[PDB]
């Protein structure tokens, strides 16, 4: 398979830019995906992330819900559904926002495996989901081959 | 609110030239601040963090007992008292001491949230202690901001 | 003291490269060591810390397992062994990878304690692991004089 889902977490859109430009980095990789999901913080992400999960996908990338505000809850719900955690990847992708945004330090998104399903947080900006692309881009590929036993 | 606390983690000292550097380094910053509490390694820590949230404060910075040296557990009694952690603002923190000391990455200094206070380890020397409040200068306002929704 | 042992975790090898380099690099650096055990991945890897922690030696280096391949237990036995981590070294290896092995930041190795014992999760390549050890030459010395009281 090459199939990746994309869930967007925030209740302010969920009543979004990030989805489209998600969809068309996934379309412009190779990878086959659903319309995203857009959904409220909290228990609708964990949701989402269990729907996405029982639909046996390589990749799912969420957007959103990554800072330290009240409602950002998108790591907490991640961590609750992976088998095991890539420190080093979440780490990259902070990186990736520095020396330009010094808060990307504040960032709380994780990546995990939940099964033969990567998991990657990204940020809720539309800057920061591109820099997170950007060391997916470099990556990913290898990522999903070293899960899959080459 | 705009408060502090300052807890000095020193078994030796308690019986200190870093806090006389934060308590200026807040006051330059705009923070009020009570006098920092030197408290002795272990279970003191935990004691004194908990007076600290108790408080209501905004801000709590420790300093001290953060290396892997046998009495060393400021990061664990902070594991204990936070909601949630922010482990992005914690590599910052060791990188501000690098390449110039490359025992920075032994320091298991941890940054969290408990409610609404952010709570910080710092090193325990005043040159790491410089070094984690220089990272502090460029996003702490911006953190305290986005903890408390804009 | 001044002892160490290896663990090379690979089932491929156990019915290997990276042990001789460790055992030359201990030796370079005044290490006394024992013939490298090398074991099969999951319970073995755990079998083998146990008996390493019970030999009292001051490191234990092991080498492969540590990435995301279905097989890859290494830093979970690990973490089951320790009684504490040491984040910012686990990273400072990752990042001894970048920018050349992109592939670096999917390395789950950690570091820790296992009462006076340093164990630290290298690379299963070659490369990694002399990229590992060079970030160890800058800090292992000091490390375990912090780990001992000085």
């Amino acid at each position: 398979t090459r199939s990746a889902r994309v869930i967007i977490a925030s209740t302010r859109a969920s009543s979004d830019r990030c989805g489209p430009i998600i969809t068309e980095w996934l379309a412009q990789q190779g990878f086959s995906s659903a319309q995203p999901e857009v959904v409220a913080d909290g228990s609708p992400v964990g949701e989402a992330l269990r729907k996405a999960i029982d639909d046996d996908v390589d990749v799912i990338l969420t957007s959103g819900g990554t800072g330290i505000a009240p409602t950002d809850s998108t790591p907490d719900q991640t961590v609750a559904v992976v088998d095991y955690l890539i420190p080093g990847l979440a780490e990259a992708i902070r990186r990736s926002g520095l020396p330009k945004v010094p808060t990307s330090v504040l960032s709380r998104g994780v990546c995990g495996v939940a099964g033969q399903t990567l998991i990657v947080n990204l940020p809720g900006s539309p800057g920061g989901v591109r820099d997170g692309l950007g060391v997916l881009a470099g990556v990913l590929d290898h990522a999903l081959d070293q899960l899959a036993g080459k």
